[PDB]
């Protein structure tokens, strides 16, 4: 499960990285950062400058937020929880 | 269900698009983008400049966030999940 | 229930409005808008300029987000849902 | 439970405060504020300026959001709820 969500999230981020680096002309690292803060709703970034960027962002958000949060919902509950939980055992 | 939420979300976005393009004077595409990042809480945009814009945004958020997230909660769980889940079957 | 959450949310917003209008020197409407986008995590606004503003925002977020979202979780599910749901009955 | 989440959240914020104050060169209070609005997805702040800041933010978000929201989910439901709920008793 966690393995799958990880894959789906990575592919989603890869797509955003390629899109933004090409259409908005961002360096790869900035394109990945934009993709990440967008899908997690953190939004610490100015908006895309092109209409293509805006249209894609709208669609990217609706399709990717569900996935990204489903993944985060497992990263801390199915992997990060026990580590400290089972560790909460005397 | 998914069909209904889709309709309710579209109408909500249409209302925001009309509102912002008129009161804040944004081009339709920018008004739709503002509406979308606002309701998904992504917030990658500067705030409205008019008091009408601010008041409407406050009300728009409280009434639309619940709907938009309910829709997203189905777009990936009732439509996007199986596609890859049922596809996870050897 | 909905009545109570409404009260708790209003008081929370009133507190933020008073705080920001005084410490950050914002007009009441802008102080309320800042309070609202902050607690809903929309964040369509520049950050507070004073250390008092920042410290208060940190505490305001942790204490108010839970409440605000609990309220929204009822505004659309206990009030906005039926209106269109019961209306989905032929 | 609430005691534990409080500890995990504090350590997470301490790490972010140290990181941002050092790499992005922010005063401690601004580093803590950035860490807080980032992990709660409020995002009321400009993005990091360095690639290290961006890479760390990406990882910080994925690992810390789950924790921070789990904590908030208890701060208002296991501590803030009764206070006013049990108080809702005539
Ligand atoms: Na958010
Ligand atoms: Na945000
Ligand atoms: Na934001
Ligand atoms: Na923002």
């Amino acid at each position: 499960e966690f393995q799958v969500l990880f894959v789906l999230t990575i592919l989603t981020l890869i797509s955003g990285t390629i899109f933004y680096s090409t259409v908005e002309g961002l360096r790869p690292i900035d394109a990945l950062y934009f993709s990440v803060v967008t899908l997690t709703t953190v939004g610490e970034t100015p908006p895309p400058q092109t209409d293509f960027g805006k249209i894609f962002t709208i669609l990217y958000i609706f399709i990717g937020i569900g996935l990204v949060f489903g993944f985060i919902h497992k990263l801390a509950v199915n992997v990060q929880l026990p580590s400290i939980l089972s560790n909460l055992v005397p």
